[PDB]
């Protein structure tokens, strides 16, 4: 018998509204916030606020504000995490982030979806699927990623791309839809 | 002998500048000020500054923080309207909605726009078309809608869309711009 | 022998993480703070800091809130400009922008760039080209410029654009990636 944030978790449809799930989000809210206040010289608070948001974190972090973030628990990060101004982590699944990974402003990664279905999506079900970038990654300004995304190792995404098909790994991709381009050695 | 504003409304040309809408548009900044500075847990005075800044909500309306208006009279909203982080609303002219529709973050909506020829555009000459949007529409993360868009009942659009022309209604469209790609049973 | 400042501002390999670097971007995170933090009323206050970030401003300026730089004074605006919510310079090196201007919400200016090669990537080199926008330019909401990009005078970028090429003068262009679609009269 799952509870809500396990259906949530393991990709199976779940109803949001769930009080504990509504609560951890309040939760993450609180700290999304205090980190969005912050103070330009404050560096070494934000460092700390995302280690009691994110679910993992490496020994060098580097997030510029404006973050949005669901539960903050979901994001795991490598060594070496950069992210510029306003990006979001729509976590309701893992977001498995590797090592020496660097986001340019306003990335958007949605874990979260729903039922193509009118009436099963009105009924408040609803789902998420893990996204997973891999090490040496570097994602430019704009780009969009969808749930159940991988996008390998060594990889650089073209600003404004739309990413809605996994990328393999040492490539350049671009575009709406997000495609390969070009091949990199490794 | 029509105001400015009344030009803007019914998508004549008008000018922006003008006193009345200048301060319809600060007190449109004030209400939105207020609703993006609630702490997490004030769900019920968010609701109580939606109703005091759309034109019209129904019964139930989740909508989270950073939201963006121009006016705020002009944005009408149906039963159960949803809106996910960061969305905006330039509602130069009527934003409608209808009943059960969830926009995910990023969702951005526009009705203001210019004069393509530069003398005219820089005599400072406006427009707006209003935009529509049908009941049970499930729109993506980062979707842009233009002016004069209408967008029929039971529509799914993909993340990242660009939607320049209408979506006749019980269908999924994705893209740059937004096309069509598969038909929804009723 | 540049300095760091030096290498950013003319094109070549640079670490951001110079000391003097790093403080620079503190001050602007302050003006920009202090900007974004402005009452709905307070117009001349926001023309000031303006005026104390940018490194040129003419003798009118329109600017909505959040805006996001990293220097400041990398972005040189003529006459009559405008820019409406939210939008971004990521100014490392010059963003110059001609008179009577005009970004719709979310319009996105990337002058910043890093190396393809993950090594050279991780080692922390990293890059600017600079962005010149000319006159009578009307930049659509949700359009992403690269760095090194230059826009001609007497040009329309239709919303939601990626714009990875130089657009030439008196066009219309759209899409991802920004194409000319149709000319215009000078």
């Amino acid at each position: 018998a799952m509870t809500e944030k396990e259906k949530m978790l393991s990709g199976k449809g779940y109803y949001a509204n769930d009080e504990l799930l509504v609560k951890e989000r309040e939760y993450c809210k609180k700290l999304t916030r205090l980190f969005n206040n912050t103070l330009e010289d404050e560096y070494e608070k934000r460092e700390d606020i995302l280690r009691q948001l994110f679910g993992s974190v490496g020994k060098q972090i580097n997030v510029e504000q404006n973050i949005r973030c669901d539960y903050g628990y979901n994001i795991h990060v490598g060594e070496n995490f950069f992210a510029n101004y306003d990006c979001i982590f729509l976590d309701v699944c893992k977001i498995e982030i590797g090592d020496n990974v660097m986001l340019a402003p306003n990335v958007q990664i949605y874990t979260a979806y729903h039922p193509i279905d009118a009436q099963l999506r009105n009924s408040g079900i609803e789902y998420g699927s893990p996204v997973k970038i891999g090490d040496n990654v570097w994602i430019g300004g704009g780009v969009i990623i969808t749930p159940g995304i991988t996008i390998g190792d060594n990889v650089v995404i073209g600003a404004g791309s739309v990413v809605t098909k996994d990328i393999p790994p040492n490539t350049v991709a671009v575009g709406n839809p997000c495609r390969v381009i070009k091949k990199i050695e490794e």
